[PDB]
């Protein structure tokens, strides 16, 4: 029997897409996010369209409440082998036209509820010696230039996190995968007060969700469907790497 | 006159040795942290040695409207021209040990909170046309391996924000510097249920503190003391913008069919 997936930020864009998609693979779902009606008629299309259970389950993933009860579900119900933590939104405007409301939002969504969810199924995912976690970054966090810095800010993190994740947890048999898409054609740029037409280029949302399951099925540790040579990740990791070997903690450097 | 300080995580450790360093420049100061007796005896000591002024303000971070007072304060005062984004924590425990009311707290205090203060003194900052926002990252923020998902986290966070930070805000003037420490005798360690004295190499709280303000004073925008090469930060900047280089967004990569 296949792993039941819970999926975060469901009702459209990529979220809806990868729902649609392990629908028709065979799996149980549950989806999750604000718009409840919207759920429902989408639940009821896999439903049917694939002879598979949905379930919507209603949470605003920034109300301290419905992250809870989201948690709880993670945490108690077996069935959920993996779970794509997907819900997300960008920056609207430059930094001086933040709001702290805006920002409190932005963080709290992208980051702090992503790695709550993750933190309720690993315990268990340990327990069993199996399960996934997949978490959308974003190429923008490769990216201050672009100049959403709040918002790139939140994707290094989720990229960040995801790498640590899987240091810790692959030796319990849990696969983590950082999924890192470009500008791709959802709500997300609406959202932001951006029109999506003014893009120079910008990816469907089904060839995206097919390149990252691609990925997933290989089980790639970071996936960058728009990253035309591979290698600039591994040459990235490498610096890093090196960078590190150079960390000498006991005293600053002489330049200083 | 030189500009007012406020300084977050005064109490103790990197922030109380910025707070002491910037006092001896001459530099008037606000002292920001939970511990209010402990500020209160620093802010007198500063005040006494360095004849300065200096104020003692009581603010958990983490609290919503403790978290607001400040950002007024920061809004509406054009004394305060240098803000030390400085209070922060680290992990404690695996992941799987973590809890959630500790995952809010961590990343209140490292990421959101940090940003929120750096947001309120931006517009006027911006509308002076100078100022300087120096924000404590981690040598941990380039280090899975390290075993602090979360933290380390933060972590990449606080240095991406800067960055993005300089090229958005050094146009009208301001200066935005990432200060990126590694093992340190403060008190974090004890707070994450760690003994400092088990790390195999720590760097004293003075010697790491007189290092980020030479970087303060070439105005340098990444400022790692303990990396002894310094050409591996270029580097790593250099792969980022390689990757960068050859994003095709149109078209999902040939590998991916
Ligand atoms: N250009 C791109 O699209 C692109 C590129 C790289 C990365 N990303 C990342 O992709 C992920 C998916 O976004 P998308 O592109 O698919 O945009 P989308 O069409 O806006 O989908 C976002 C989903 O998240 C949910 N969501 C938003 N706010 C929420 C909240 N407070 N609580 C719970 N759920 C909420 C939305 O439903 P409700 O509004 O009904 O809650 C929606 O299903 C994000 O994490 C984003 O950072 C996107
Ligand atoms: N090895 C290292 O020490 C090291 C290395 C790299 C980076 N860092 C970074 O350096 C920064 C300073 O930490 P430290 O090393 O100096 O440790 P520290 O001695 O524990 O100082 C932390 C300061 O932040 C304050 N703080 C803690 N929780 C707070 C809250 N909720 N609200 C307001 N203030 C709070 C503390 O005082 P109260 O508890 O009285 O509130 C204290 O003044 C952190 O951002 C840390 O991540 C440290």
């Amino acid at each position: 029997t296949l792993p039941t997936v819970l999926i975060t930020g469901a009702s459209s864009g990529i979220g809806a897409t990868y729902a649609e998609r392990f629908a028709r693979r065979g799996h149980d779902l549950v989806l999750v996010a604000r718009d409840k009606v919207r759920l429902d008629a989408l639940a009821a299309r896999l439903r049917d369209e694939s002879g598979v259970a949905v379930e919507a389950l209603q949470a605003d993933l920034t109300r301290p409440a419905d992250l809870a009860a989201v948690e709880i579900r993670l945490r108690e119900d077996a069935r959920i082998g993996i779970l794509i933590n997907n819900a997300g939104m960008a920056q609207s405007g430059g930094f001086v036209q933040q709001t702290a409301e805006g920002i409190e939002r932005l963080i709290t969504l992208n980051t702090t509820a992503l790695t709550r969810l993750a933190a309720a199924v690993a315990p268990r995912f340990v327990q069993s010696g199996t399960g996934a976690i997949v978490n959308i970054g974003s190429v923008v966090g490769f990216a201050p230039e672009f100049g959403m810095s709040i918002y790139g800010a939140t994707k290094a993190f989720v990229l960040f996190l995801s790498q640590g994740l899987n240091l810790e947890l692959s030796p319990s048999g849990i696969y983590v995968q950082a999924v890192l898409p470009a500008a791709t054609r959802t709500e997300i740029w609406g959202r932001a007060g951006i029109d999506v037409n003014t893009l120079p280029e910008v990816m469907e949302v089904d060839e995206l969700v097919d390149a990252a399951l691609v990925g997933f099925d290989r089980r790639e540790l970071v996936t960058i469907p728009p990253l035309h040579v591979a290698a600039r990740w591994d040459a990235l990791d490498g610096a890093r790497q090196g960078l590190m070997s150079d960390i000498r903690q006991a005293q600053a450097a002489d330049r200083y």
